């Protein structure tokens, strides 16, 4: 451990073994930091916030702030961050709202690049990448391995499916199904993230069942109900297709087309 | 109240109950008013006036020089009213001598993280600038206007009262009062009926304003023709006069 | 003195005797700063980094950090900045990767406005303007006098030609030839920077030949090869047309059309 004496550590904060806190950082009341986490210089941490192990948080980041969206803040709302996350320069992460989840949740092994915004009540899974200035407005669910390219904007309540991909400057207003590639403002479905399936070792059979799964949903004039029925068999054979099918079935307010 | 690790210039001026966080700079000729909380890690530069019950969050640079090459160090101003919330990393520049030598913000404005307010810009009251909104300079934002995340505005554009931009809009012409605009480049879509409900507009003044939108946008009229038919509706409803006056004062083109 | 006592200066740092450094700034290990350079408060400089003379770096800037690019594995890579550059509030500049030439390079007289990003292995020439929140992903070459308007996004390996211009919110995925004006997401070729050419004092004859050069590349159904061959003659007569022609010849991502 090195706790720099120019940092401010609230008496109610809890620091585990091997935690580093750089100069002029604030570890506010009710912030818990897990084993081996490195807080850079000029970082503002605010609670109630739970941060796990072996995280890295860069300078000028505001982690666990209140949403500005309310004037009168509800407390106590939480921020939970898991393990092995990188949070780059100037990132903003807001805690939840009493109305909704009362918690913003980030899992493990995520890369959140400079000036990205994680809005109130959002949930990030594991192994996600949010590129520079990605902004999640609030109540955004990002499932595992999803990649949002630089300056991707996401409206409230949108679901970003597992292994999905957004192009630079995408503006997402509807759910993105698992594996789907989206581009533009407003965002449009283009293809699937075949590159990602390969890099995570999907069988060719799985990749071909997912290609056919795309066409079923987007290209053959079927209701969502008819697509779910058509996808049932492929979904039962391939867990990878089931992830796709589940992402479409969970979309009650429709999907990015 | 003033944290001892903050830097207060001799020539600054702070009201009784002003709070200033650690590692913040209150530079030369900065006035701060009653009940204003300056966060930690804030750079204020002057000549700048800040009113009362304002909150400025960490990493904000309020009152710097414009990098606009037309600026050359003249002692231009920035003025900020009361009950404003300025969030993480906001940049606000002072005026230029070429145009009035003042940047102006009124009252009850919510300016979210990394928003930029360029030289000589004039913001009214009860405005929302969502994350990373950017006003290049000489942008006039009238009362109750809402600019959604990453809204970009070119110099000299007028954003009308009760107007709304969608996420990632790029505005290059005046937005009339109450008009909703979307995309890059921004195009007119509808009227902020929502925002009229929010101000307790009579259902008559709301029907008057729906008619007004159809006169301007949906009936192949010119602006001169559209301004002409509105004249009586604007005499009848002050709410319609607001809309009519925003179009009248828009001799660079309105957003279509 | 000119080094604020609240600044951190690494023992291995090399500062010219007149260098100014504001409070709570960090001048890291293996950072060199040349004559006349003013470092504002709250600035983080990481090395190995060379900064030249009469530069100005504003608050909340992170100059010389490691790229988050997963391909980078902590190797000793560098950042070189020249003279008379203005770096505004919250600018991020990353050092290089060994996969290229292990250097990020900025020339002279550049204006880099607030929250602009310069990614690993990028090369900026002289007299360039990067307006607020302009982002260069990596391996981006911006040649002399190019202007990138606010929130211009550039993909890796894209080349931005001399005296080129991008409109507000441009998303560039292909090379911008010298003198060309681009707008939109995705970016679209919309004429040449005649305003900028006229201002900088380009001759009438050079402009007229560039107008014709534009027609050959964009407006005659020619493929890049046909166009290069058809340009050969004017490229041999007018240096500006040679700069234009070379920028098409050197394009590795194709050209913005
Ligand atoms: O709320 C919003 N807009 C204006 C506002 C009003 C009062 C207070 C603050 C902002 N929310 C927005 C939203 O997605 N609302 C919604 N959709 N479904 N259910 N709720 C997201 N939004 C935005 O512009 C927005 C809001 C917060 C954060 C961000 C960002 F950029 F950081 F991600 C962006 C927008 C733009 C147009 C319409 C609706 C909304
Ligand atoms: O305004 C501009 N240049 C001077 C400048 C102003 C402020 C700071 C630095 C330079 N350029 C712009 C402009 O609106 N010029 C103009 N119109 N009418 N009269 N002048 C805006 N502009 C921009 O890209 C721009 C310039 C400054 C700030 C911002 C932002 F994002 F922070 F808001 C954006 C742009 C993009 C394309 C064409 C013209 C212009
Ligand atoms: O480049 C990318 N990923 C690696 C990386 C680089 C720098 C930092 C972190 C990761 N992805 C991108 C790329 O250009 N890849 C590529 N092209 N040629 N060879 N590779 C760019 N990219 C981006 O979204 C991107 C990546 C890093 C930084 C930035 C920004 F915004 F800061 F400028 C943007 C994107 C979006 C869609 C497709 C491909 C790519």
């Amino acid at each position: 451990s090195l706790i720099d004496p120019r940092a401010i550590i609230d008496p109610s904060a809890r620091l585990a073994a091997d935690v580093q806190v750089g100069p002029w950082s604030i570890v506010g009341a009710e912030v818990e930091i897990g084993e081996g986490t490195v807080i850079g210089p000029h970082v503002v941490l605010k609670g109630p916030t739970k941060i796990g192990k072996h995280n890295r948080i860069y300078q000028f980041s505001s982690v666990g702030e209140d949403t500005p969206d309310l004037k009168y803040k509800g407390e106590p709302t939480r921020l939970v961050i898991g393990d092995h996350n990188v949070i780059r320069e100037g990132v903003t992460i807001h805690r939840g709202t009493v109305q909704d989840r009362a918690e913003t949740t980030i899992g493990d092994h995520n890369l959140i690049m400079a000036y990205a915004h994680i809005g109130h009540d959002s949930v990030i899974g594991n192994h996600c990448i949010l590129v520079n200035n990605t902004a999640l407005a609030g109540h955004v669910h990002v499932d595992d391995w999803a990649i949002l390219s630089g300056y991707t904007l996401v409206h409230q309540y949108c679901r970003i499916g597992a292994h999905s991909f957004s192009g630079m400057g995408s503006a997402i207003g509807k759910d993105v199904p698992a594996y789907v590639t989206v581009f533009g403002n407003p965002a449009e479905a283009r293809s699937m993230n075949f590159e990602g399936m390969r890099r995570r070792g999907f069988s060719s059979e799985a990749i071909h069942a997912l290609r056919r799964a795309y066409k079923v949903v987007y290209r053959q004039g079927h209701t969502v109900e008819e697509a779910l029925a058509e996808l049932a068999e492929s979904a039962a054979q391939f867990p990878e297709v089931a992830v796709f099918r589940d992402s479409i079935q969970s979309a009650t307010r429709g999907i990015t087309r």
